[PDB]
Order: structure tokens, then sequence, then C-alpha cells
């Protein structure tokens, strides 16, 4: 077939009910996320190719960076809590893998202040619940999925895009294969 399994994508041995239909895991210290985001724009050209009625999410993964890997997790809890995704992650990426500006939660919470977020409502945010079950469910989808590394993107809890298996000669033809295979899962 045009599509295989093992080849643009795998199969879940294990499949996850329940699952969100698009479902992305990162973190802002993964050298290949920092291409997805900043020069592949992949979030972005798969929604554009996914039906409607259809809801994409992504999550921050615990296991790169230690100590502040735990705290991008949170940062980007507080981020979706907020609705600022699209205003901290460039400055996020780029203060920890380009500049290295950011070594401390003091410097993740100033990329959101630099973004225009307020400090009392960064740090209210931070600290709150709604954050803590937040966390809770970025950890509890990773470990779903059995996730040991990122970028990741799973389809309906059961498949697995698999990028090794694209061409990638030219960045915008890779780009449009992941999305076709994105929306060709969607519909299977």
């Amino acid at each position: 077939a045009q599509y295989e399994d093992g080849k643009q994508y795998t199969t879940l041995e294990k499949p996850v009910a329940g699952a969100p239909q698009v479902l992305e895991f990162f973190s802002f210290f993964c050298p290949h996320c920092y291409q997805f985001e900043e020069v592949l724009h992949i979030s972005d050209n798969v929604k554009k190719k996914l039906p409607e009625g259809v809801k994409m999410t992504k999550y921050h993964v615990n296991f790169m960076g230690g100590d502040l890997g735990k705290d991008l997790t949170q940062a980007w809890a507080v981020a979706m809590a907020l609705g600022v995704e699209d205003k901290v992650t460039v400055p996020l990426f780029e203060g920890v893998q380009k500049t290295q500006t950011i070594r401390s939660a003091s410097d993740i919470r100033d990329v959101f202040i630099n973004a225009g977020i307020k400090g009392e409502e960064y740090d209210a945010a931070w600290n709150s619940f709604v954050v803590k079950s937040l966390v809770a469910q970025q950890e509890k989808a990773a470990a779903d999925v059995q996730l040991r590394g990122v970028p990741a993107m799973f389809v309906n809890g059961k498949y697995q895009l698999n990028p090794q298996g694209m061409d990638t000669s030219n960045m915008d033809v890779f780009v449009q294969q992941y999305a076709d295979t994105v929306k060709y899962l969607s519909e299977k």
C-alpha cells in the first residue's frame, strides 16, 4: 500500500482509549522539536489539513533537562491555562536552545513577563491547582504511551507518526508528507 504500518507510522501494541484525537509531545530541550516549531511549523500544517471537528493537543515532557525540564512542563501548563501558547513558544525555544538565557524558573517567568502576561497573573497560575491537574494530564498522556522520545505525534491513541520513514531532501515535501499522513490516519 502507499501508507504502510512501520513506514510512515507505527501502530501501538497497547491502544490508548479516550485519547485526544491528535496528540503531540515535545520538549523545549529537544532539537528536532525546535525545527518542528520554528522551521517546519508542523503543528500548523497538520491543522490546515485536518478535517473539521478535530482538536489538536500539544504536551511538554519531563524526561529532558532534569529540574528545568520539569519547570518547563509546569510553565507549559501555565501557558495552556492562560491560552498564551502562541506568545511563549518561540521565546522559550530560543531561550533554551539559541541564546541559552533560560537557566532557572525565574528565567522562564521572564519570558512570560516580556510576552506581556502579568506577574501576579503568572504566579497565581503557576501555583494554581488547575495548573497542577494540567501537569498531571501531560504526565499521564505521556505515561499512557510509553514515551521515551520526542517530537512525537499520536493519532486517536492508536497510531504514532514515524518521520524517519519520509524523505528529508526537501523540508516542504517532508512537512506535507507528515501532514497527509496525519490526515490519512485521522480518517482511518
